[PDB]
């Protein structure tokens, strides 16, 4: 459970990074 | 600790949603 929360923060960090890369990209097609 | 981790997850999830919506907006524009 502590591990499950840890893994969870990790996952969301990843997804978050993806989302910011995409925005960069779209921000460059503007 | 347990509670900090819980707080990190909530904060990250909020960011994620903010990014997904931004993302959806940009694409609409390009």
């Amino acid at each position: 459970r502590m591990k499950q929360l840890e893994d969870k923060v990790e996952e969301l960090l990843s997804k978050k990074y993806h989302l910011e890369n995409e925005v960069a990209r779209l921000k460059k097609l503007v």
